[PDB]
């Protein structure tokens, strides 16, 4: 049962082993976490536009291979596009990226774990986690 | 079969009946047309921040219930990434959004209509169409 949705920087987190403790509760977590798409998306973007494309593609792939990877649904837009109207009535930017999977996870009842605890805790009902 | 992907501004266009030759070549392509999940996000911003969030979601929901929402999935994610990439190595700056959408018709081998082309138009291998 998927209890957690990874963003991007945890993502990376774990890959450079660095906070350590980051990649230790990924481990302890496996079979329980995934990522949107959009995160997808993000990964594939830093992996492509570096001086080695093909061996940080691989990367990127054998880290995903051990998660689920979300598609970005009607629900998970419409949560999107309801928290954007919501953060902007109350003068709360959010990063756009960051509000799509903010909305993702919300309309799978997932926590996100992201390091960026303050931005996401400026979302209403959701739920988010620091592993650093 | 699924042909185009409309940008957001062709789907308030032809709401709006303005230009009314938008609406028309709409209809005309009933069966045909489709939006990424990432543009369904910007129309229930668009409403739910409206003063008439229950009218305007309406409109919007009924709308797209007579086109396809395709979900947001690995091959758009992916798509994207290399996009962004290969516009970033150009210099030339896409909305987080439109890059996005860029990436999801691009993976569906789907012309993506628009209103302002030339942000599209320097997308590798995407094709477009100007409805305005």
């Amino acid at each position: 049962h998927l209890k957690f949705m990874l963003n991007t920087n945890i993502c990376i987190f774990t890959i450079k082993n660095k906070p350590a403790s980051v990649r230790e509760r990924f481990n302890l977590n496996q079979g329980k976490m995934c990522i949107s798409s959009v995160t997808l998306m993000e990964l594939i973007y830093g992996a492509e536009k570096s001086q080695m494309p093909e061996r940080n593609l691989a990367v990127i792939e054998g880290f995903v291979s051990r998660i689920d990877v979300l598609d970005y649904d009607a629900a998970a837009a419409t949560h999107t596009g309801q928290i954007r109207a919501e953060l902007a009535r109350q003068g709360r930017p959010v990063g756009p990226f960051d509000q799509m999977i903010a909305g993702h996870a919300r309309s799978r009842g997932l926590i996100i774990v992201t390091n960026n605890t303050r931005e996401f805790e400026r979302v209403g009902g959701l739920r988010t986690e620091d592993w650093s």
